[PDB]
């Protein structure tokens, strides 16, 4: 795995998808915008499109929202975005073997560059144990507080500059990776 | 209704010095910053050796420490000291497990340990009562939130997109709720978005 | 003139207790942080079913809320409280689509709404005054700017560069403003360079 | 055959700095940024340059040709001048609201060409202002910000509202220097609602 | 018999506010500061007297009154004018640079006095620009900062050196407003080095 | 002392002094600065002068660095500016009282309001002590360290906003009591 | 000198990927923002139950955590991992107690403790040589500071008119110190004025 | 042209080590954050008693400090290290009161200060450039000021009303004019409104 943490990334991957329009994927806000720039400079606009892991989860969401209303799942990972990677939730996952090839189609016709989109079912406790172990990483301590459609992790003590920046970090990690559909965070007031 | 006015009023004197059993004066300060500044008086006329100065969170720390000590189950709330000499101590209803000869010895185990006070009046308050207020205080303040119930007591998780106005009104409230009920039963916490 | 002399150098009373209609004790603050404060008294005496504490912002957003219910399509300003007995309802004379009959009438449910009013003196506002004393203000501060008309009303997009104390003096202002006449004529916007 | 084009327009190995010589017989260097321009500048000082050589930004030279404008054009309804080629410079102006004609329309990029004695040409291109209020829109939207449109004498104007959380202000911050960069401030304005 | 006279000046028993009527039969509210300005100003128009009555404090009235004098004396050496008493504001010029004569200056005073409808009359006194100077260095020692003085064209320069504290900082701030509010700042200016 | 606690002070006090000039007495920065505009206002200036605690002191060590550069002392307070009180280290303290009669004396030529000035000898002790005590009851951990001319307390622990500004307050409480001339404070840095 | 190049380059790959005696994969980021995206690589693709994420910082907790238990008087520094799989110990020479063989038995369960490590070196440090370099630093920075010696070790009070640019420099320096020396020995504190 | 092109094109190396003719071998750094991280670097490999870290600003402090005393009426801005084997030395020709015999002197002794510098090359700087350069940045950038002579140079203080922005673009001009002249000749002020 040397390999695939010293890989290289291009910055800006141009990728013609299904409706004849080409996507460019970006890693980050500000590329999005900068190339969402170029594209408006070149008159480009009515050929390509800019996209990113964040812009993209949301439209899906928003989707998901009407047609999916019941659906537990996390995030969807762009790191190959050909093959994006849909992640679900299994405990709550109440779909036979069929369906789950329907959904997939369904969010191939949403990416008109996904080639297909792999669906994986996540553990529940995976996720939740993972926001555990990361809280004892960065030394933060916390209380754990289960409820309907999720957990909370209250991170509590006093907490400094730094204590509350390295905390602010890793929250962030650990939503590129889990969304806070299932785990949100959140800090004490004393 | 009259009582109100009174209650509510620019009426009382700034610090108010109280005659302790163990022959040392206590100054209630209402206030850190006025406690503070009584500091400052008293090392300056060198009464330092004599007097000392008070306030409700300074005591409260003080009330809490010992209590650890002897009895450690306790479920409790806060000492008001609107009337200094006459501490008034919140309870638990529901939690409360003593009987009521057991509460007078409380009371005056506490009315040793401020030498100051005449007595120290026990409230059991309603737990229900305590967390309603929490909820109604924050929809009074049109902060949404999500009541999470757990083995301690209540965590209200403050929700929503965050303003930097409504964050400050949003601590201001819960410094007030602190004040009257302190951070033993109901906590709140921001969310992180 | 002294009419004036004295209304600007009264010793408005911090709070006021009022009882209402509804038997309940009314306390009246001035600001959010007296409202808090009252709203602890009330709680560490009992009061809490008794008395409630209200204030200007508060009512405003309470009856606000009634209103877009059951006036949905009600063209109106804000309510002044300086004597909450008869709290002051400005309407827009320009947008008024109502008999006296019919006014008196709404007078009457927002009477019911507040316990503590005796009765609602509603009040016809001219558009024009409205608008003209955003565009004074604005001068008086020297704060250039740019009117853009809409559905709803007026747009004020204060423009120009803007110190750190362009930026303040202009959120005081608007604050002066907002109290008087409320945000849902004028609206005031900071341009981005 | 553009694909190829998008790929070679968002290559990263164009040069950081790139020098034109002028009909003035100075050297311009084409800096893509105000830092890179204080390097440059601060390069030049101290090899004494300073003398024959001037640096260039896009933000720079649309404020010289704006202050042009205002005496030689002053009712010219146009946008921003690009430099993504600093040889050949593109100069956005309204079709719905160019009075000129096409031979005036190349007056006024011979008078360019002459202000600005690096370049080859200078590309004039027609734009739809039903574009400009457009983009201003979609990108408003595809960046989760509520706003109301305000029509009026010299464009448009974009309320931004909501209650607004303080990455959400950097947000909207950082989106409009983005759309000023393309299209400029003449014609859509953006404000935040003060509530 | 002063010190009496320092008494009362620095007594608090002093109303907020001052109605007083004008020759254009409006009437000032003179206001001590913006806050209670921006008060009055709020309880006017609540009252529905804001035909009749006006708010005025000597930061605004400062700025009017220059405005007026930038047509009618564009060449005045002056300070600021003062309204600790609104019905009798003091208006400091300089001495070694007023060029006007005796009847000269009580036409000033007529045509001040006409300006501000709400004044019984307009007193001038000349100031001497060292006193000014040297009164800014002064408070400059007292406030415990390392300063260059600087002479130039309209008066004298502080540039205020030293690596600053951030409550060194805040410290020179304050006085600076103090030194304005009094002597304003057409002939002294302070500055803050950067190093 | 009831008395002496909610005593109320006039804002500020007219003292002629030995010296015909009129001293006047404010109680901070803020209200020297204005009193020092109206007596600029109304030409005073030539005939009064604005005094504060903070600003007395400065003065008079300035003296005191050039005539008595050994002297070992706290500060001057200013409570009763008819006869200010000046609190010198007991421990360090190598003078007759013959010679403290002389310093008095010498420092009551430096102030004309004053009517006599005060010398009062203290404890070492007693202000370091102070300084712990109240350390503890603003409940802010810390080492104590002795040295050559005083004693240092490195306040140590994380330290939050609020726990920050706590022991910011507290510095500045001890030091217009003690001055920063025996015991100095500082945050450890972690 | 050829040897300073290599030191000092920009040769180094990102990640270094060590296999570990316990069959788990050490990743060894270099800092605490590349330990977060290493972290998040594994847990998409997967590797987090057969790799984990390492850096200096916390190795260094780790080791000091443990050595409070088996080791709890040792007088040392830091624990540096400019080669992982080498990393260098450093403890105080004058303050050592230990045999030569002693030392070595160390070097070995610190072997044990780090599943990864090829070797664990040792190396007295010289307890002048740390405050030296801390004193030659401050100088280096024209940063006044008074030093303390006290029991523990030794702080370096900073002071003076501290400047909002000096205040990040001192921080910057002294974060600098502490990576390579640590915080056990020499402490830094700033002066309140 | 060319020569241009290059120059502005370079990759500047990172780190150069320099063997001085006092044997010690030192590592040229870009800026203070680079210095420390080799600092670092030597100290975890012992090379501390063989090489050093030099800087351009660092640089420029030490050897003003030796000129303070042995030159302290002589009128220069700054020191360039582009080149640190060579690094020329800008005085000034309109205060110069040396014959071309005294300068080489200076030059040599310059010299001996720095062990990796194998000539320092004196070159005599036109103080209406100095002043001229302020002047013509201060309007790239847009920024209002007027210029004050003294004794010493010139302070420009800056004027106008300012942004967060116009002070920072002013904040960042600044840096760049002291990072080619100094601040010994040319001064710079922002006004206070």
């Amino acid at each position: 795995l040397d390999s695939l943490l010293g890989q290289e990334k291009e910055r800006f991957q141009v990728l013609p998808g299904r409706d004849k329009m080409l996507y460019v994927a970006a890693q980050n806000e500000r590329d999005t915008l900068w190339a969402r720039q170029v594209l408006a400079r070149g008159d480009y606009d009515k050929n390509a499109r800019v996209i990113n892991e964040n812009e993209e989860n949301k439209r899906i969401s928003i989707w998901l929202d009407t047609y999916y209303p019941q659906l537990a799942y996390y995030r969807i990972h762009f790191d190959e975005p050909r093959k994006p990677v849909f992640w679900l939730s299994r405990q709550r996952n109440t779909m036979s073997k069929k369906e789950l090839e329907v959904l997939s189609q369904k969010l191939r016709a949403l990416m008109p560059y996904a080639d297909s989109v792999n669906i994986t079912l996540m553990d529940d406790v995976t996720a939740a144990g993972q926001a555990e172990a990361g809280l004892k990483q960065q030394a933060l301590p916390y209380s754990r507080r289960n409820h309907k459609g999720g957990v909370t992790f209250v991170i509590q003590g006093a907490l400094d500059d730094v204590e509350i920046l390295r905390a602010r970090q890793f929250v962030d990690s650990y939503y590129r990776t889990w969304g806070g559909r299932y785990v949100q965070f959140a800090i004490e007031l004393k």
